[PDB]
């Protein structure tokens, strides 16, 4: 069923005695010293001298948009005009107002945010609170604001498609182009046409809302004018320059392999505007050779274009503490990792050590609220530094903020439908998102943007970043669609304010069907429901939730969280070789670059207990990276809650034991990775080392794998994860597995005789011998786990592997056996 349907089932009533309830608890507000200490932070917004100008609008018209600049009270303060406006003329009970946020963290930090701004407590029966995905402290039926993530709306639409219990839906965010937010866009506008009452606020940053205005017909535009004082703006030579930086020579030796052989994408026309900045490089170095220092242009020549430069933005925050005037400095990071190393690297120096340096790393899964003392102001001397990813480009806003590192890169998605590889990576910022982090320095005062790019790769920024929708693959969309009962999935996605290309689609409606998501008539199987439950990739959802169904949970969590983001594995440069030699060490027998992630993993958590000098040692003698180990760990966490959510594990954690009792069996462990990367699979050619594929004709194995040099393996097939082309195809992480994995988890069985050889097919080009006999049985054992999961779809809960005679336990042990040879 569904537990998070509280605040939408029930019926909105409303009621003149709470109206009068509402105005009389208004006027005791006013009373307050709480509450107007609160009202006389709200007045400086400019969002607040528009405060009727905007309800007027709202209440006129049945769509509007409100576009302003960051930090002009949007998010925090729309909502609350609404809901006092009812209640100041008597219409209190009649607002139920929905406000959607992009991220966990926003709905609820928001949610604690206005609640004070109210004087009051968030959730409880007060007048605001908050609905995530399990977790949530409602605020009264009546006259209320309920912050909620799209997520959230999406599930509401499966058991109440038109949302009649909400009076105000507001979609904030909008212009980040989240896959969900775009979606529901689409959704909304079809429902405006039955829904006479509803009304809907859009709310956008300032640059393009117009395009948001005309997708829904043209409605009414409202924009909230804000000051940003001037900002002084330097690129990489005017940092060098002034800092007079040089790189440490003992520090940067013994470099880290990467691009092709720890498996980067280089897409088609990144590589043409590339071509175009080496054509121009030499004639950019002649003229900066007049303007700058030798020893600048010598520097800059040797900077590295991959990686962000830790010690650089480490030595320009000494600099600016040193050498300019308070104001607290706000850094741009593309992500985790690098936030906490650059933590490590600040707080490693004697001088930031003191009290008179406040440091926080913010980012959008960091726990709690933002109550992390973000927004509270420092006093004079002490110097806040904030280390965040580009949720502080929009969503979050610090006053004080004087001086802004850029650090130029931004994690996108991408996925390439030609040779069909889908990627994440470090991108370079867009004009557009440069131009924003340079706002916020101009706040409160004229500040300073440090951008980590030189004047050269200035000029050859993007204009824009691309939605998600463009550069994302589509599965988790598409069976979003169907769930929901919007049709065609192409049609739909067609009418999209950016429709995707129609090959990303038809590759995306593939790969569903291929991991029987979806049936030849493009309509969902009952995997493929509990796929949809899942905010995951559906590969992954899949693997993940065989994982919890053969009771082999903690290794599977492991492979998909190292598939979802990255091995652990690190090669120094001239090291290769010994590097090697230790991750075909942690391989030992199994013929699998999968169970080599898991060996380490279960050796590190192992040498973490005997003590950092152990651990240190573990990560430095196996050429592992501890900080991807620990995000694997806690990705591994948040797929075991995921999975708690919809009802497969009865525990938030993967080394429970009751889901873990095959964890030692690698025939299993081997079956569910196959669950997940089906169909990539490769026939090995028997006695240099090539397999042949239905995709690409005989392709070789990438030099990183365990299985590069390897001439004995026990079966004829391979799974790969990751295929990539420079001048042939190269398979990047491979695992031996046997006939009987691919052909319960496979495409469709087939059976041919003539005299000599009784021969399955899957998917007709995989084909082996065996008896005839064991086709019809996974024939009949396929349709008996469909009707486990379909029975599984109404009540859900977890398989218990300790109860004897079940029903799934007697299907599951039967699939077991099978695929135990
Ligand atoms: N948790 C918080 N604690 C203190 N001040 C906050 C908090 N959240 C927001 N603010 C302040 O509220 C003001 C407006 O924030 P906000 O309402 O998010 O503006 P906005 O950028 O227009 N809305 P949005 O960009 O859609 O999130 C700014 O001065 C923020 O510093």
């Amino acid at each position: 069923i569904d537990r998070d349907t509280e605040y939408l089932l029930q019926e909105n009533e409303p009621n003149l005695s709470l109206d009068q309830h509402l105005l009389e608890d208004l006027q005791r507000k006013k009373t307050d010293p709480r509450y107007i200490e609160m009202q006389r932070f709200r007045k400086k917004l400019p969002s607040y001298g528009m405060q009727k100008e905007l309800v007027n609008l709202i209440n006129n018209h049945q769509v509007t948009v409100i576009s302003g600049e960051t930090g002009c009270g949007k998010t925090t303060q729309v909502t609350q005009f609404i809901l006092d406006n009812y209640i100041e003329r008597g219409k209190g009970s009649a607002c139920r107002i929905v406000c959607t946020q992009p991220r966990r963290i926003s709905a609820i930090s928001v949610a604690e945010r206005v609640a004070t701004e109210r004087a009051e407590s968030c959730g409880n029966g007060n007048s605001t609170g908050y609905q995530i995905r399990l977790q949530s402290r409602l605020p009264r039926k009546q006259g209320s604001i309920l912050y909620c993530t799209t997520g959230i709306i999406l599930q509401w639409l499966q058991s109440d498609s038109r949302l009649s219990s909400v009076s105000h839906i507001v979609l904030d965010e909008i212009h980040e182009r989240n896959l969900q937010s775009d979606v529901l866009m689409t959704v909304i506008k079809d429902l405006l046409h039955f829904r006479s009452d509803l009304k809907v606020i859009l709310m956008s940053a300032t640059l393009n809302a117009e395009k948001f205005s005309e997708y829904f017909g043209n409605c009414p535009m409202i924009h909230i004018p804000g000051f940003t004082f001037p900002v002084v703006e330097y690129l990489l030579e005017d940092i060098i320059e002034k800092i007079r930086y040089v790189p440490d020579q003992k520090e940067h030796r013994s470099q880290f392999k990467r691009g092709f052989m720890q498996g980067h994408v280089n897409r088609q026309e990144k590589e043409e505007k590339e071509a175009i900045y080496k054509e121009r490089w030499p004639a950019y170095i002649k003229e900066l050779r007049t303007r700058y220092s030798a020893s600048t242009v010598d520097v800059l020549q040797m900077m590295d274009d991959d990686k962000v430069d830790l010690n650089l933005i480490a030595a320009l925050i000494r600099y600016i503490v040193l050498e300019e005037e308070d104001g607290a400095i706000l850094v741009f990071l593309p992500g985790w990792d690098n936030i906490s190393t650059l933590h490590d690297l600040l707080m490693s120096q004697v001088m930031f050590k003191s009290d008179k340096f406040l440091i926080i790393p913010l980012h959008s899964l960091m726990p709690t609220v933002n109550q992390t003392q973000v927004f509270k102001k420092t006093p004079p001397g002490v110097r806040k530094i904030v280390i965040a990813t580009n949720i502080a480009e929009t969503s979050i806003t610090i006053d004080d903020v004087v001086y802004v590192i850029d650090g130029g890169k931004i994690k996108e998605t991408h996925f390439d439908t030609q040779n069909n590889i889908s990627t994440m990576s470090a991108e370079w910022v867009s004009k557009a998102n440069a131009k924003q982090r340079k706002g916020r320095a101009g706040r409160v005062q004229p500040g300073h943007c440090y951008h980590l790019y030189n004047g050269l790769r200035a000029s050859l920024l993007d204009d824009y970043q691309l939605p998600e929708i463009l550069r994302t693959p589509l599965e988790e969309l598409c069976l979003q669609i169907k769930i929901l009962r919007l049709g065609g999935i192409a049609y739909f996605l067609s009418r999209l304010m950016d429709p995707p290309s129609n090959e990303a689609v038809v590759l995306s409606i593939k790969h569903l069907m291929e991991l029987s998501a979806l049936d030849k008539q493009e309509e969902l199987t009952p995997l493929g429901v509990h796929l949809a439950r899942l905010p995951v990739e559906p590969h992954i959802g899949k693997m993940i939730l065989f994982g919890a169904l053969f009771c082999c949970l903690d290794p599977v969590l492991t492979i998909a969280a190292s598939l979802s983001f990255k091995d652990p594995f690190v090669i120094p440069l001239g090291k290769e070789k010994i590097a090697d030699a230790r991750r075909k060490e942690l391989a030992k027998e199994t013929r699998s670059d999968h169970l080599t992630v898991v060996n380490a993993f279960e050796g590190w958590e192992e040498a973490k207990r005997r003590g950092f000098r152990y651990e240190k040692d573990y990560c430095w003698e196996y050429f592992l990276s501890s900080n991807t180990l620990q995000m694997l760990h806690n990705m591994k966490g948040q797929f075991a809650e995921h999975l708690l959510g919809a009802g497969f594990v009865s525990s938030r954690s993967p080394k429970d034991p009751k889901a873990n009792i095959n964890s030692d069996n690698e025939k299993i462990i081997k079956a569910v990775i196959c669950a997940g990367l089906y169909p990539k699979v490769a026939k090995i050619r028997l006695n240099m080392v090539k397999v042949h594929t239905k995709s690409d004709g005989l392709v070789s194995i990438h030099p990183k794998s365990v299985n590069v040099e390897q001439t004995d393996f026990h079966y004829n097939w391979l799974i790969y994860h990751l295929k990539m082309r420079t001048s042939s195809i190269y398979l990047y992480d491979c695992t031996e597995v046997s006939p009987y994995c691919l052909l319960f988890f496979g495409g469709d069985i087939s059976i041919q005789k003539d005299k000599d050889q009784e021969i399955i097919a899957v998917d007709e080009w995989i084909v082996f011998q065996s008896p005839e006999r064991i086709a019809h049985l996974v024939k009949g054992l396929r349709k008996e786990l469909d009707s486990l999961l379909q029975e599984k779809i109404e009540s859900p809960h977890p398989v218990d592997w300790d109860d004897t005679k079940s029903r799934d336990c007697a299907v599951l042990s039967a699939i077991l056996d099978l695929i135990k040879t």
